[PDB]
């Protein structure tokens, strides 16, 4: 039985922060669904790369649950995630079933919006710290990847391989993560 | 006047090796055209991410010339690039006008196919070395990014930020590259 991941893709998402985790998780043999927040239609990312989702979020939700829910960053993408009642429901249910939630760069600010994981240690992009920390509901970290139990966060494009491999390690173990890492030519 | 880049996107291209350079070049203010080898239609990448190109290669060619032509990797994508007469023509013309050509991972093997840049120092993904070196037409390097004049090559997903920033430096200078790099959270 393979592990499954839901990646929620909204307009204005950071395309690197979307594609690196999708690709690395697929290299790990995880079954990844790229779900469009707004529907099935192509999604215009922050730097104008246009990605076609595998399914709408509505449809993907019916095929869950997932071993991880992944929230890419990009400020406008994170805002769209934060404003969505559907994302609220998915994240609450994932938290309620003790499933992993992974968010990168401004992505973790959607956890704040939906009151997910309060009391956890988290990181974000440096420019998203103040937003994430409004109210003091989390403890901030400058680690490149932070994992406090079932809340896994990371900082930016340059930490996205580390983030993705941390998801792989959490789901499939350290040995699979190491095997996936070697062909990537990381430093 | 901004610099312009042509990124040639074929079926089976490595989506990280496509998106990271597109995004980082756009962050640098380069005008990037993602051109579909096969036409305007969406492109299925190696790990099944589907990207919609900005234009067909046929149309993009008419809007050149470009300050850089970028060839992503992915073995099947590189093979498609290598089999295309249109790519041959674009690369020969770029070489003839003394314009930069940048290729990452198996991407440089399309330079071999089209007899581009012989006598240059190059790198590739480790698994693409033997293919690239057939005939001894290039000198191999293990540097993460190699630039021998107007032929710029790199090794893999984990070197793609370095590759993209090397393109930025070549076109827009070291200071712009440094400014684009800082918000990425590189190690």
């Amino acid at each position: 039985a393979s592990k499954r991941a839901l990646v929620i893709l909204a307009k204005g998402a950071e395309e690197m922060l979307t594609v690196i985790p999708v690709d690395v998780m697929r290299r790990a043999g995880i079954k990844v669904t790229v779900a469009g927040l707004a529907g099935k239609d192509p999604v215009q990312c922050s730097r104008d790369v246009v990605i076609c989702p595998d399914a709408s979020l509505e449809d993907a939700k019916k095929e869950g649950p997932y071993d991880v829910v992944v929230l890419p960053g990009g400020n406008l993408g994170a805002q769209n995630l934060s404003e969505s009642a559907a994302v609220k429901e998915i994240l609450k249910e994932q938290e309620n079933r003790k499933g992993l939630i992974a968010a990168i760069c401004a992505g973790p600010t959607a956890l704040l919006a939906h009151e997910i994981g309060f009391g956890s240690k988290v990181t974000t992009h440096p420019l998203a710290k103040d937003k994430m920390m409004n109210g003091g509901h989390y403890t901030y970290s400058e680690n490149r990847v932070e994992k406090d139990g079932l809340i896994l966060t990371s900082r930016g494009p340059g930490t996205s391989f580390e983030f993705a491999l941390a998801i792989v390690e959490a789901l499939n173990g350290k040995e699979v993560a190491a095997q996936v890492k070697a062909p990537l030519v990381l430093k």
